[PDB]
């Protein structure tokens, strides 16, 4: 069992109230190494999640998946990433297309697919109520406020 074979992104945090929440969670031969899901996903946001670093290294991970033949595809966000790609200008160098993020489209081993599946396995439902961490959902019996 090595991680030779695909790899998978479970980032299926089902919205609410129309609000979008990023949820991920880096698996690899199966297992989950972590999980994690807040709101607002842009890149200033890393000085407060740090999450992002690992983001930049998958980036390679990406650009490595090419030499091995295979690929990885997202589920859920596909509109967000868009924004940064007509930020500026046309991505200049592959700084510029970090910075835009939505250019990797043309390279074909990042995609969308949209399925419906409500067989979410346990794995996904982990980081799925991760997010709604993240909106503010706790056990009804539970609240958490200031004043």
């Amino acid at each position: 069992m090595d991680d030779r074979t695909e790899y998978d992104v479970y980032t299926d945090g089902s919205y609410v109230n129309g609000q979008y929440a990023w949820a991920y969670a880096f698996v690899k031969d199966g297992k989950v190494h972590y999980e994690d899901a807040d709101v607002g996903k842009n890149p200033a946001a890393a000085t407060m999640r740090n999450v992002a670093g690992e983001i930049a290294a998958a980036l390679y991970a990406v650009k490595k998946a090419s030499q091995l033949g295979v690929k990885i595809r997202i589920l859920h966000d596909y509109a967000g990433i868009a924004f940064w790609a007509t930020g500026e200008w046309k991505a200049k160098n592959e700084f510029t297309q970090a910075y835009a993020k939505l250019m990797n489209q043309y390279r074909g081993i990042y995609s969308f697919e949209k399925v419906k599946a409500h067989s979410g396995n346990e794995f996904n439902d982990y980081v799925d109520m991760k997010a709604k961490s993240a909106l503010g959902i706790r056990d009804l019996e539970h609240h958490h406020h200031h004043h």
